[PDB]
């Protein structure tokens, strides 16, 4: 029940979704693990973590309790290499796309800086298990050793919508697509874009969403959008804090997230 332009831009997003998301994790390798002012930095930062083999074996990863030291810390260089592995997807899942390859480059970057880590949850949210507490992802499996924590009730919330695939990928292209970030020099164009992937969206539910649950479910999915900006803004200054007194950063996270390499 869409305009052909509205099909067409679902098709092309589901399809750069299909070819950038690795949702087994297969080619998530050669990662890190952990070995066998910072008031604020305790109360920023456990993950329980498990590892299935190819061949059947099962390690599993049971965190410190804190102990006012150095131990908060040994799971950040596995949690930097996972990230930057969902960066990557991202990143190729933006480039693949028409309308934001039709931007110019400087916006593009600037646009990638701004919604990376937004749209990092919402894909990390479609393999988050809301019944056991637990980030699914191949091999490996992330348990929660309550909902206080605002991205925490964000990734419960977002997952009793039971959204569908498409749902989800027009979430990604509206995030991605924010005229509200630093440097976007093409504001109008962006705004513009933006405007037919909510409208899109909006029209999608509209036609296969006629329920009384799914009443104000658009409403209910752009005002998540806009608390996942928010919390974004503040998990960004946690990183910097983090960063600032116990490094640990990639050099993709480094590059998406302002850090220069100087002093
Ligand atoms: C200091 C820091 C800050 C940021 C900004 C990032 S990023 O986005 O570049 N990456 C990332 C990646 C996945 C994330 C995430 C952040 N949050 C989340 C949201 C779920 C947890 C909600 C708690 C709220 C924040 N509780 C913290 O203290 C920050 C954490 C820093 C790292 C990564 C993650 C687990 C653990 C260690 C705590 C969040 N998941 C989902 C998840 C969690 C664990 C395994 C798989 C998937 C990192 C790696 C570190």
């Amino acid at each position: 029940g869409l305009t052909e332009e509205q099909r067409m831009m679902i098709r092309e997003l589901m399809d750069a979704q299909m070819k950038t998301f690795d949702t087994t994790f297969s080619h998530f390798k050669n990662f890190r693990l952990p070995g066998v002012k910072w008031s604020q930095v305790r109360k920023d930062l456990k993950v329980s973590l498990q590892l299935r083999g190819e061949d059947g074996s099962v390690w599993n990863y049971k965190p410190p309790a804190d102990s006012g030291g150095k131990e908060i810390f040994s799971l950040l260089p596995h949690m930097a290499d996972m990230s930057t592995y969902m960066f990557k997807g991202i990143i190729s899942f933006a480039k693949v796309i028409s309308y934001f390859r039709d931007l110019p480059i400087e916006d593009q970057i600037s646009l990638l800086k701004g919604a990376a880590f937004e749209l990092c949850q919402l894909r990390f949210n479609t393999v988050f298990n809301a019944e056991t507490g637990t980030w699914e992802c191949g091999r490996l499996s992330y348990c929660l050793e309550l909902l206080l924590e605002p991205m925490l009730k964000f990734h419960y919330m977002l997952k009793k919508l039971q959204l569908h695939e498409e749902e989800y990928v027009l979430m990604q292209a509206i995030s991605l697509f924010s005229p509200d970030r630093p440097g976007v020099l093409q504001h109008r164009v962006v705004d513009q874009l933006q405007e037919q992937f909510a409208i899109t969206l909006k029209s999608y539910i509209e036609c296969n969403r006629p329920q009384p649950a799914h009443r104000f479910l658009f409403l209910k999915i752009m005002a998540m959008l806009t608390e996942l900006r928010s919390i974004n803004a503040q998990h960004t200054q946690r990183l910097l804090r983090i960063q600032d007194i116990h490094p640990f950063a990639t050099p993709l996270m480094q590059e998406l997230f302002g850090i220069t390499g100087s002093l």
